[PDB]
C-alpha cells in the first residue's frame, strides 16, 4: 500500500478517523457557546473568550491526528460535524458542565484509542497520545472543576464577576 | 425580541443561517484539501499551504457572520457541517477547478443574500456584504483563475516547479 | 444656483439639516446624563465618562452632516436644540434604557434619511450613512444592549462594581 | 439640601445655571459662523478654524460651570439652546464685529454674576470668575479687536491674506 | 466567456471601456493644462503642479478601472484619447473653471455607470463607484470650488499669491 | 515671438511636437500589453510589470520632451493619441517582438529628430537626444533582444519560468 506504512494497525488507523470526527465536534460545541455568551441578552465576554479558545484549541487537536494520520501512512476520512447538542447553553456554569462532561467523553475515547494502540503493539501512537493528548486533557478537565467549584458561589452579580477573571 | 433589533427582518436572519453553515463547510473542504495535499504519495507542500490558508479564511467568514447575527438582534441557530463532496481531490489543477467552483457558488450565496437584504430595505446588511464578503469573493476567484491558468502549462515536473511558488 | 451642486436633490439637503439638529439633540442628552452621573449623591464616575463620551461623538456627528452639506452644495440651517424634557435620570440602568432607546431613535431617522437617498438616487449619500453613521449606531445599540443586561444582573452594589469597570 | 452646600446663595445657583446656557449658545454662534466660512462660496479656511475653536472654547466654558454647579451642590437645569441670529454672517469683518459683541455681550453677564457673587459674600466663586472667566474673556475681546482693525485694511485680496495667517 | 465571470452584464462591461477612455481624455486635458503653466509667458508654478497632479490621479482612475476589467472577466478595449479642447488655456481662473466642468461631466457618467450597475444588481460594481470613484468626485468638486470663489479676488497680482499656496 | 527663444528653428519645434505624440503612443501600447497580462486566461505578472513599467517610461519621457518645448520658447501641440491596431498581443514573446519592433520605430524617430537638430545647427538639441533618448533607446532595445533570445529557449512552461524571473 503506503511506503512508510510500518507497524500501524488497520484498527487503529481507523480510530484516528473517528477521533478526527470528534475533536472537530467538539470544535464545533465550543464555538457555540463561544458564541451564544456573546448575545445582547448574555453578554459574559469571559466565557465567551473561554470557549472561543477552547474551540481553537480542538480544532488544532484534530489537524495533529490528521498531521499523525498522514506520517503513519494511513488515509485521512473525514466524516459529518455533528451540529452541536444544544442553541442556548443558560448560565455559565451550566455552559462549563456540559464542557466538563465533553471534555471527559473526549477524555474516554483518547483512553480506549491508547488501549487499542497498547493491544496492537504501537508504541509510536500511544506515546502520541499520552504526550500530545492524555495530559491536556486531564489537565483541562481540572481547570474546569476548578472553574465549577468558584462559579457555584445561585447568583448572577456573582457570575459577572468569575467573568471579569476569565477576560 | 431582543432589546437591539431594529429593520431586521427574519428572511435575512435566517439567510445569515444558512450563510454561516456554507462558510463553515466550505472551511471543512478546504481543510480536506489542505491535508490531502500533505500526503506521502501527494507531497505537493505549497498547495497544501494554499487550502489551509482558505479554509482558516472560510472559518473567518463564518464567524464575522455569527458576530453579525448577535450584532443584530438575530439568534445563531447552528447545523450540521456536511462531510466533503470527496476525500481525494486529484492533482493540484483538479482540487484548484475543484475550489474556484465552491467559491463560484458561496459567490451566488453571497449574491443571492444581498437582493435579499436590499429587498427588505436593509442597508447595514448590504453593506456587510458589501465590503467584507463581495471584495474577498471576487479578489478569491480571480487569484485561482489565474493559478488554474498557470497551472495548465500536462506535466507533473510543471506542477511541481508552480507548488514551489506558492509555498 | 451653487458651483459644485450636482444630483443633491432638495429633500436630502432638508432631512440633512434635520438630522443635524436630532445629532445636536443627542448630543445634548448625553451632557446631561454625563454630569448628572458626577453629582455627589449619585457619583458614578463611569456612567458619567460612558455619556461624556456619547455627548462628544453625537457633536461630531453632527459636525460630519454639517461639512457634508457644504460638501454637496447644500446651505446649512441651524434650529434651537431642545432642552431633555427630564434630566432627573434615575439609576445608570433607566438612564442606559433611556439611551438605548434615543440610539434607536436616531438609527430610524437615519434609516429614513437612507430611504430618502436611495429613492432620489444619490449613490453617495447612501454610502455617507452607511460607512459613517448605520454602522456607528448598530455597534453602539448593541454595546447599551450588553451593559443592561450586565446592569440588570436591583442593588446599588452591583451598580458601583459595575460603574468601576466602564471607567 | 445638599450634603455638600455651604455658603451657595440660590441666586448664585440660579445665574450659574443661566450662565451654562447662554455658554451654550455661543458654542451654536460660533460653530454656525464656522461652517459658513467653509461654504465654497465663502472659502475662509482660517475664520473656519478660528470660530471652530471659539466653538470649542465656549462649549468647555459651559461644562465648567456645570461642573461648578456640581462641586457646590446645586443641581444643574438646562435649557434649550436658542438658534443663531444669522445663519448667513456675511464678510470676515462682520463676522468678528459680531463676535466681538457676542463676547462683550458675555463679559457682561460674567460680571453681573460676579456682582451677585460679592453681595452673597461667596468668595470661592469670584475666584472661579476671575480666574477661568473674566480673563479669558478680556484677552478675547483685545484678540479680537486686534483681528478688526488689521483687516479694515475693503479688499478680498487683503481679507484672503489676513485669513492666511489666522490659519 | 471567462472563468472567472458571475453576474458582470455586458452592459456593464461596455460602460466600463468607456469610463476607461474618459478618465484617460481627463488625464490629456490636465497635462495640456499642466505644461501650459509653465510657459514662460504664463509662468505659474502653482497651478502647473496642481494639474500635473491631477493627470496623474486620473491616469490612476483609468487604471484601476482596467484593472477592474479584468477582476470581473471582462476584456479590456482601449480607444484613441481625443486631443484636448484647447492647447491654450488662458488664465488660471479660466483653466479651474475649465476644470470645475470637466471633473462635474465625469461625475455624471459615473452617476450613469452606477445606474447601469444598480439596474443589473452588480452590488461589486456599485461599491466600487462609490469607494472608489464618486467618493474622489465630490471632494474634488468642492475643492476646485473653494479655489475659484478664492481667485475671483482680477488682478494678476492677486492670482500670484493664491499661485504661492497652491505650491 | 518668445523673450526666451534663440537658435531654435521651427522644423525643430515641430519635429519635438509631432515625437511628444508618439511617445505618448508607445506608451499608450504598453499600457495595453501591461493589463493585458494581467487578465486571468493570460496570467504573467513579470510580462505585466515589465510592460507596466515601460509605459510609465514612455510616458516621463513625453513629459521631457514638453518640458524642453517650453524652455527653447516653442509652444506644445497636443494631437490625439492612436489606440493600439490590436490588443490581443499573444504571447509574451510576440508582445516582446512587437516591443522591440516599436522601440526600434522610436528609435528611428528620435535619430531623425537628431539629424533635424544637427542641420540646424542646434547644438542643444542634439544633447537633448544623445543624453535623455538615443541611450535608453539602445539600452532598451538591447535588453528586449536579450528576453527574446532567453525566451525562444515553444513551452507555455518555459515562458511561465522566464516570468517569474521577470518579475
Ligand atoms: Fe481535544
Ligand atoms: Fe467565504
Ligand atoms: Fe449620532
Ligand atoms: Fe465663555
Ligand atoms: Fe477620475
Ligand atoms: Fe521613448
Ligand atoms: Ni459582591
Ligand atoms: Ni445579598
Ligand atoms: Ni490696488
Ligand atoms: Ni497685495
Ligand atoms: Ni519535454
Amino acid at each position: 500500500a503506503s511506503q512508510v506504512r510500518q507497524n500501524y494497525h488497520e484498527d487503529c488507523e481507523a480510530s484516528i478517523n473517528k477521533q478526527i470526527n470528534m475533536e472537530l465536534y467538539a470544535s464545533y460545541v465550543y464555538l457555540s457557546m463561544a458564541y451564544y455568551f456573546e448575545r445582547d441578552d448574555v453578554a459574559l465576554p469571559g466565557f465567551a473568550k473561554f470557549f472561543k479558545e477552547s474551540s481553537d484549541e480542538e480544532r488544532e487537536h484534530a489537524q495533529t491526528f490528521m498531521k499523525y494520520q498522514n506520517k503513519r501512512g494511513g488515509r485521512i476520512v473525514l466524516q459529518q460535524i455533528a451540529a452541536p447538542s444544544m442553541r442556548e447553553w443558560g448560565t455559565g456554569l451550566e455552559a462549563l458542565q456540559a464542557a466538563l462532561d465533553l471534555e471527559k467523553q473526549v477524555n474516554q475515547s483518547l483512553l480506549e484509542l491508547h488501549s487499542t494502540a497498547s493491544g496492537n503493539n504501537d508504541p509510536h501512537l500511544t506515546k502520541l497520545l499520552e504526550d500530545e493528548y492524555l495530559e491536556e486533557q486531564v489537565d483541562s478537565i481540572k481547570k474546569i472543576g476548578d472553574m465549577i467549584t468558584k462559579l457555584k458561589r445561585h447568583h448572577h452579580h456573582h457570575e459577572y464577576m468569575f467573568d471579569k477573571e476569565l477576560n
